[PDB]
């Protein structure tokens, strides 16, 4: 009965007292510079210390466009994508976020709510604006040229500072956790004229003669040490650690003009957010393509079907301006997505026009339980 | 006291309806129509759970028809494709009565910045002005035909969180009435000189800009699914029974030097006020103006400041100054609320004063049904 | 199981209804408008006693504006003047939810022959086409103005004697919403070559065809003068808690001569199923299918037959066929999976061109749980 | 009390035993031809046998037109007119139908759910079809031609096969019925340009030549025979053979343009449907002369108040298509209108346009108690 209502408040409880009696640490866990060309793909060993919060990844790179006239320019994702791919695996093995980087990115600027540690401008006339260049890419790279980029990601266990749901317990030696990283190489970051963009940082007509020079990145990892003891060992919020907080991603096709198309929502997740990318067949268009876009329960009945401008007028309202172009968020993160809450429900778009190879590209932000 | 138990009811109320309940966003009426044959609209919204507010989303095509003269936005541009609005509930009380420019003005007071705008940044992702949520060109030229989007959010519920304000229409089948009228081609159009306060674009070719059409789209917001309990629907009285209004006036009667005083009325809890200071289709940056404040009789002014100074407390709200001769005041945390008429009063001392000069004010506030 | 009981008494109480109260039918809005300013209506019925249904007149002018080519009807025509229609009860809840060509065909179904038609005889005495109750001109020519009109009847009790999905609402004075979406100069026109689905004319002078003006009048259909008894109104209980709905869906993703499965949900009695084979436009008279069937997992298919015979099965409901538009009445034995997908609708295409997908109607009962 | 219940349950048993113990029959009673120049009224004596349900009439004719060029074209009731008016007296001399033939034919339609008699136009290959020209007229009589007509028309004692309401007991000796049948003429048959096709057959330039050659009719008597005897002797529902079940009509003038006319039901009996024909001083219009039609009760409440092409859509659910121009008809079949059961009820009609010797020409089917 009131069995679950004592557990959180349980939970809670110990959630509050590790947030105030332990002490939280950023520190570097490994850095590397190679040249993808030579090798892309990295499983990274965290520190099994405390409990783990997530990890702070810096990535840099220098590519060089050596065509012999023409330039390249940033795609609507750019550095974003100068990681394809990022999985983690908890000490039991245990599989928390699989994701592309330019979801984990969307999702790291939708937390944030504006794009992820970008600098806002102002009129101040003090010398304040972008000045470190934390996230930066030159707006093109002409023939001959090589230009510098910076890129982080933050990887999340833990959802947030302030709730520790996600995060992961890591005391166990001999049990180690897994960070994979899969970066972009010459063959993923660069597109020709007419190729689709989606997963590149560059396209332009020198793409052909565009290659990395190198790639460095450097993971921080950040924790919570001097864990809290009491009459039975450390003070854990159970609850917080032992659910799952992920984020995946998943490519659904199958549109048709003026048709309404229905994603389910996987079950039993607790849908914290969704985002719905309109690869047109490679085009990405500013909802042109769209009649509608709407979140629907089995019953046809529709909580939010808004036409393309007014979806985005309530991303504004999230993160301050609107997500690239056929980008397209929704937030439910204080009424998660939850069948079998109220039957099943589905993320819908009703395209207007549909290319040849056209998909939807779906993102997703959850909680679901542990084992 | 009885109130303590009143209030301490009516707060858990709200709480279980928000917990409880779904929120719902839906279109209610869509509609184009050319200005030249009408531009005053009744819509019917529905009557369903409690509501909490409309979005109206509004879209307009101008024509400068003028053979070499273009015009350009005036500073409310998009703001004034509506001219006002009015909102009825279903027993027939009024709650908001004010312009589109006061009600875009408080739309962005409540965001904290710039109504649905898209902020400015280094960021390299493509991120920026993407869908043109709200838009119109800055220039429309002679000949040329300019496409413009312009959103309203009117209120009943305060915020999202807080439903004083809010209507309950799940209630009887007595109809509500949004009221709106729309900008039309004899008062979205100033000619060089004359007022471009109601206007959206003004210059040289004015007398011949017109509308090609106009389209709105109101969605409506409610809460569905309400908490039912012993005695049945489980409802925050005190916040069903307060209404949540804007409302404007305009004064006249200023005269260089002299404290130009905008009494509040009693009974209201005013939690901002914008002045507008109109001189005679002039519009400045403070330059205008000696001082500006809010007075209690018999107890001086609680702010008395530059205009500069008054912006900057502005500044902290919306991150931004709003347009040239446009004061905010924000009293939401200790709400202006006399008791007795005019025991406060808005001040205005201007440095110069033109002819046809008067004061433009908005309020927000809450009052009981009673 | 004191279910028994419960329809036992569902069923007399529904009985003495029809029996004591009386029917109205009842104008509750007209309204005439040019599509070009606004094409979405919000209908506020009355609430009053039983709600059957709504019957809706569409009336429309429609002018061929082209210098010289004239347009024709698509084979839905004037069934397409109404886009979409929803439907939304006293207490929030959605009953009715899709296209209006398939709220249509379900009309058609329901009534055993095209809806509202006039059946040509050889009688001397002259009945015919004399009222033209739903009418449009085969075509338009270039510099015509063509007058169409169209009915459509939106259900909430499943028929006049059966009050499954019928509304009380002389209930709580929360209104009702009948939304309706007209079609508008963006949809009423196709030009040739172009996906004619949705339209009701296409042609050569499609691009210059316009409405002069669309005009509306709702009917609401329901009971009055409800039977009281002891403990009060008496009411049958199970029709009045369920629901009774038409939907819509699409899917996509067919494959020459492979099983294209739409799978059915679960809690949902399907009492009739439509898929329309919009071919990337192209609308055919089932040669383009090898079979459609209805199939359950691991117990094949109930029913798999060719297109002809999926088609004879369906002369049987309503008199003639319902191109591209198969039908399936399952009203005796409703599917109803209690697993979702145990059942699925299947068809396995001949021939598929781009952009080709089913266009899926449904008519089934829920409970309001 | 229940005195009424218990006989109610009485008379349905006795009509289900009668129905399952009894054989039907249907024989030819008497048949003649004849020039209706010479005689047009007949009484024909119906034999005295068992329980009678009612009578099939068929009615041929020949009509020459003998014009010197002009040609004459069927009216819109044609054929249906070639018997212009049936009335029935039972063996007490109690009259029961009494009305114009084309009413009783709207009424035999009605009754059908489609035209009566019709063959329905399909594609079958099969050669189904008009092959025996069962109810026929050509559609227009040449200057010089001779034209064949077949007309039939069913006279209700019972209200169906099923249902013996209405029905007469027939097996009293030396007490006969009477089925009275008074026939078109030159005179009534042939109308004008201009002039009033109500009544008429044929109307055309040629119609002052136009003359019958002869008229033949067969009345055919359908009777139950073998009636079930048991203890009491003839097992009889006797609340169906005191019930008498009639058709009517009359003709009502005093119409003015948007101004509601409406006709009275004459109350006592019970009403099971109407037909309004809307002569507009002999112009027959397709709705275009009239605002809306309804029932009204003693309260001005409508509870069918109808444009006409909504009221036009009610009948096609009836017969599967519409009367001829300016025919109106209205169900209540399942609840009978029945003044004393609601206050006074009319039939309403509130006409657009209304020319010269306007009237509406009302045709009822009801049922009243016997004595």
């Amino acid at each position: 009965a009131l069995r679950n209502q004592q557990a959180m408040a349980a939970n809670l409880q110990a959630r509050q007292i590790v947030l105030q009696q332990s002490y939280p640490v950023i520190q570097q866990v490994e850095t590397q510079t190679f040249d993808p060309a030579n090798r892309s793909v990295f499983d990274v060993t965290p520190a099994n210390v405390g409990i783990v919060k997530g990890f702070l990844v810096k990535v840099t790179a220098a590519i060089t466009n050596n065509h012999a006239t023409e330039a390249v320019a940033l795609t609507d994702f750019g550095p974003a994508n100068l990681v394809q791919r990022v999985i983690y695996y908890d000490p039991d093995n245990q599989r928390h976020t699989e994701t592309s980087g330019w979801h984990l990115h969307f999702v790291n600027t939708a937390k944030q709510g504006a794009p992820f540690l970008s600098s806002m401008v102002t009129d101040s006339p003090i010398k304040y604006g972008d000045v470190m260049n934390v996230i930066d890419a030159p707006a093109t790279i002409a023939a001959g040229a090589t230009g510098e980029l910076t890129m982080y990601y933050w990887v999340p266990l833990a959802y947030s500072e302030t709730d520790l749901t996600g995060a992961v317990l890591a005391n166990v030696p001999q049990s180690k956790q897994r960070l994979k990283l899969e970066f972009a190489n010459n063959n993923t970051a660069f597109a020709a004229v007419g190729a689709n963009p989606l997963e590149a940082i560059y396209q332009g007509a020198g793409a052909a003669d565009c290659e990395f020079e190198e790639i460095s990145y450097t993971v921080y990892q950040s924790y919570l040490d001097q864990l809290p003891v009491g009459q039975n060992g450390y003070i854990l919020p159970l609850i917080d650690l032992s659910t799952l907080y992920n984020l995946e991603n998943s490519a659904q096709a199958g549109l048709t003009p003026n048709v309404d198309f229905v994603v389910q929502y996987a079950n039993l997740y607790r849908y914290l957010s969704t985002i719905a990318v309109f690869d047109n067949g490679g085009s990405f268009n500013a909802g042109t393509d769209i009649n509608y876009l709407s979140q629907r329960t089995a019953n046809f009945s529709d909580t939010r079907k808004l036409d393309p401008k007014t979806w985005a007028a309530q991303t504004r309202r999230r993160i301050a301006t609107d997500f690239p172009k056929g980008v397209y968020y929704c937030d439910n993160r204080d009424k998660p997505i939850y069948t079998l809450q109220y039957g099943n429900v589905g993320f819908v778009v009703n395209p207007k026009t549909v290319n040849q190879n056209a998909r939807l590209l779906m993102g997703y932000e959850y909680f679901t339980s542990r084992t």
